[PDB]
């Protein structure tokens, strides 16, 4: 059974929500972005019509396989119209393809669903500076005043310095980045441009990237392991293991491995700056993590919602305890006495 905060009232709409069966009244079904705990139900015998971006539309054809004539993908920042409602995309800040939703009910009501977002200043003047918007349903994946990490800009500055230094110091290094989703590609591609390279990876994972309409990505991904001193794995093979396992398969060309991470939050942003971050290292393996959120901050998040200034707030994480429920619900109380709305 479809969860209420995944139906879009007075629409037959429902957002991220494939995993229920066949939705009562629902006549069009969106979908936010192309990660697993949303597209979850998703296949090729897939047969009413899915709204999205054009990348999660390459993703949905070229790897979930659904037929053609179901994906109808709609330009950014673009006035459509769906089923006699009219509806803009706009980027969130997320993963590739990722979007946010406004919906113009044909009761005056306007709805925002920020489906996964990071929020950014550079949202104050998209499209949603012209107009008053009544509910909010918010992305609350770090609605706490404990998360706080540092920008992308800082932590890929980190990353590419790290990586070069070590590679220059020993040209023998592989240097090696974890992934289980899209999001996230900058780290393993700013580092294979500071040092030369193309990143190499399997052919699935190849066929992903393929799919995220990335300029120039033909110069900078391969599947000739060989060729290449930035590897992609799993990021459930980044681990002494794994990678002894993996420096084994390189056939004595390389005699260090420098590996990376990325994580979301981690209690260790609770005391250390992220120039002071530090490797676990075992003998001729180091492993970094590093704290490159796709999500909101907790003051990122306030900002945003501060100057939007809604009138009902409907959280879609963190949605299954009272104590996640009633702590959120603290907060956004807070904000709408600080700033007056
Ligand atoms: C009605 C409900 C549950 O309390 C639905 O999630 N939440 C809100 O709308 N609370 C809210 C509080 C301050 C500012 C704006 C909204
Ligand atoms: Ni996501």
């Amino acid at each position: 059974t479809c969860p209420f905060y995944k139906k879009i009232p007075g629409t037959g709409f429902t957002v991220d929500a494939f995993q229920y069966g066949v939705v009562e009244g629902c006549t069009a079904y969106f979908l936010t972005h192309f990660h697993s705990d949303h597209y979850a139900g998703l296949s090729k015998h897939f047969t009413f019509p899915v709204y999205c971006s054009e990348i999660t539309g390459n993703l949905l054809k070229n790897k979930l396989h659904v037929q053609e004539q179901y994906i109808h993908p709609l330009p950014l920042d673009t006035e459509c119209i769906v089923n006699g409602v009219k509806v803009v995309l706009l980027d969130a800040n997320h993963c590739p393809g990722a979007v946010m939703i406004l919906f113009y009910l044909p009761n005056g009501t306007v709805i925002l669903h920020t489906g996964d977002f990071r929020a950014d200043p550079s949202m104050e003047r998209s499209l949603l500076a012209d107009q008053k918007v009544h509910m909010l349903y918010l992305d609350t994946t770090y609605c706490s005043p404990e998360y706080t990490f540092p920008s992308q800009q800082e932590v890929i500055r980190f990353a590419i310095n790290t990586a070069f230094e070590a590679v220059t110091l020993n040209p023998h290094a592989l240097v090696v980045c974890g992934t289980y989703s899209i999001g996230k590609e900058k780290v393993f591609l700013a580092i294979a441009d500071v040092l030369g390279s193309k990143v190499g990876m399997s052919q699935e994972k190849y066929k992903t990237l393929q799919c995220l309409n990335i300029p120039e990505i033909n110069s900078l991904i391969t599947t000739d392991m060989c060729s290449s001193l930035v590897h992609l794995l799993p990021m459930m093979q980044i681990n002494f293991k794994g990678l002894q396992s993996h420096l084994k398969k390189c056939g004595g060309k390389y005699n260090q491995i420098l590996a990376f991470r990325p994580t979301g939050w981690t209690h260790s942003n609770k005391f250390t700056r992220i120039a002071d971050v530090i490797p676990q290292t075992k003998g001729n393996i180091s492993i970094y993590g590093i704290p490159y959120s796709e999500h909101s901050s907790y003051l990122e998040m306030k900002r945003f919602v501060q100057w939007l200034k809604p009138q009902k707030i409907i959280p879609t994480v963190n949605v299954g305890t009272w104590k996640s429920r009633s702590t959120m619900e603290k907060y956004f109380r807070e904000w709408k006495l600080e700033a007056g709305y």
